[PDB]
């Protein structure tokens, strides 16, 4: 079951311009809050040659604070959980598919994902490493028969403040029949840090009516 202190355990496999790296990591987080704190790090392919930011919407919409009445879709899932699939096409012509199954083992959640980035151009500012931080933002949930699409425009924060502008769609899929909620909108704030060797991630996540 789901308890207001979950745990999650992180493997991705993942390339960019057929670099080839691996992410391990833990986090924890309160699900109906949905507030997370992640700790990840590089165990295959390090150090990255591109920002970091590219992968962090990568690394869990149980995470997702719904209002009471309306029907929770990832929540509803488990405890067989659900996985999802997303593009991401940045304005420069770089494009990355993502996908992510989330499961649960003794311990809480396991999170398997894999990531193909593609056409990052060299001298711009994810392989040159300057990313921050993603924008807050506001990502429309729109049902279709059993599943949920998800579109949100995104916009990388770089050094200076100028912003990278990408578009993200996710289809997010349920393993069984749950009630479906009406379209309605999540919104997100995801912060990225640093300690040593450790990248840290928070994110928090509200879900509204239109």
């Amino acid at each position: 079951v789901l308890k207001e202190n979950m745990k999650t355990t992180y493997h991705m496999d993942g390339s960019v311009d057929g670099h080839y790296f691996e992410i391990e990591g833990e986090g924890t987080g309160n699900p109906f809050k949905g507030e997370q704190e992640l700790k990840l790090r590089v165990t295959k392919g390090g150090p990255l040659p591109f920002a970091f930011d590219i992968l962090s919407p990568t690394f869990n919409r149980v995470f997702t604070d719904y209002p009471e009445d309306m029907p929770d879709y990832f929540k509803q899932s488990l405890p067989e959980g659900y996985s999802w699939e997303r593009t991401m096409m940045y304005e420069d012509g770089a494009s990355a598919t993502a996908s992510a199954r989330i499961s649960l083992d003794k311990n809480g959640f396991v999170h398997k994902s894999t990531f193909h980035g593609e056409n990052f151009p060299a001298n711009g500012p994810v392989m040159k490493k300057k990313g921050v931080d993603w924008e807050p933002s506001s990502e429309t949930i729109t049902p279709e028969d059993g599943i949920l699409k998800g579109d949100v425009e995104m916009f990388l924060v770089l050094e200076g403040g100028q912003r990278l502008k990408a578009l993200f769609q996710t289809t997010y899929k349920a393993n069984k029949v749950v009630k479906m909620p009406p379209r309605h909108k999540i919104e997100h704030r995801l912060v990225r840090s640093e300690d040593g060797e450790t990248i840290q991630l928070q994110e928090h996540a509200v879900a509204k009516y239109f």
